[PDB]
């Protein structure tokens, strides 16, 4: 039953990493998943809605290891604190390269799809300025720019920068380097003057 | 003659301020422009070449300011000589937003779109590499991350982070402070530990 729907979304996710969602029809997903089209459509209203649901379930994923990490410090310094959670997104999309290159692209598409991803961008984003205003507080860091507008563009600047790395676009920093590049933006930005 | 032609990009920059590109037809353009269908088709190949078109004036404009003040260095403190770079591509990117947005969304469909913006980010990401490097070899900044890295990492923000908050997109920085978060992050982390 709810097997087959992950047989969807498992052949979903295989097919994207070879062709564009626009590339791949109702029919194919059906004949993956071992099931006929009128089948399918209990399933799914479309192929659109199962990205929807394949883009879900990997913020989901990336959220819950956020939380996990919030839940549990690490103790280290503050550069590792935020290589830390810098990795939790860098790791958890980067293990669903297809599909964040899909969502990202239905994001002009699909109001489904901007919806959440703008859902989970503000909770990350208040996430990183209630850690940043932590550490005002403390006194290790400085007042400078309002907290929540330095979330704001660090988490863009990690979302433009990771799916550009994912996807070898040119101009790009190369994969291996993305994380270090972006630790030391955050940690610069963030106890700076 | 080529009266026509800018005829017709002004009718579709205009039309672009209140719909998407998908959205105006053909026919819309050739109206607005006071011309025929198959004589729009003389000038334009398709209503997706003339987008182009225009998002080559847009990124060509941005791109000789950007050359002028290369040439043309004002007498100011490090932070002023990079915000007014940054503001090279504020004012010029939000003078057409419209056009901004329509060319980003036209990235996932058009390769001669993704080109073009590929071709000019390379270029303004090398400018900016150049610029670091010049700084570490004076001794105002230290020799931290690989400057090209950097560059690419703060121009990708830049990007992300202009044109989300050109749409009032949410997230995004409020465009009355998006300069100055943008200066912040980059004055810290080129010149920063
Ligand atoms: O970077 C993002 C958001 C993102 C990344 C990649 C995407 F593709 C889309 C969104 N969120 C982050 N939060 C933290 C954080 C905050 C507080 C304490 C520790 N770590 C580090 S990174
Ligand atoms: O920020 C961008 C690229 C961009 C911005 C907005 C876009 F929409 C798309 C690309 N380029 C910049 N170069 C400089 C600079 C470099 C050296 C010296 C002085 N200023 C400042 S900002």
């Amino acid at each position: 039953g709810d097997d087959r729907e992950l047989a969807i979304l498992a052949t979903a996710e295989n097919l994207l990493e070879d062709r564009p969602l626009a590339d791949i029809s109702v029919d194919d997903l059906a004949k993956g998943a071992g099931i006929s089209r009128p089948t399918f459509y209990f399933y799914f209203p479309s192929k659109e809605a199962v990205l929807l649901t394949l883009l879900d379930r990997v913020v989901n994923q990336a959220d819950m290891a956020l939380q996990t990490l919030a839940e549990n410090p690490a103790d280290t310094d503050r550069e590792n604190m935020w290589r830390t959670g810098i990795n939790v997104f860098f790791e958890t999309f980067g293990s669903h390269k297809a599909v964040t290159r899909a969502g990202q692209a239905a994001r002009a598409t699909s109001v489904e799809v901007a919806e959440l991803w703008s859902t989970f961008m503000q909770k990350w984003i208040a996430y990183t300025a209630a850690v940043i205003d932590a550490e005002r507080d403390r006194g290790a860091a400085p007042r400078t720019l309002p907290a929540h507008e330095l979330a704001t563009a660090l988490n863009l600047m990690n979302e433009r920068t990771l799916f550009a790395s994912f996807a070898g676009e040119q101009p790009s920093v190369p994969e291996a380097r993305v994380l270090d590049t972006l630790v030391h933006i955050w940690v610069t930005s963030i106890y700076g003057e």
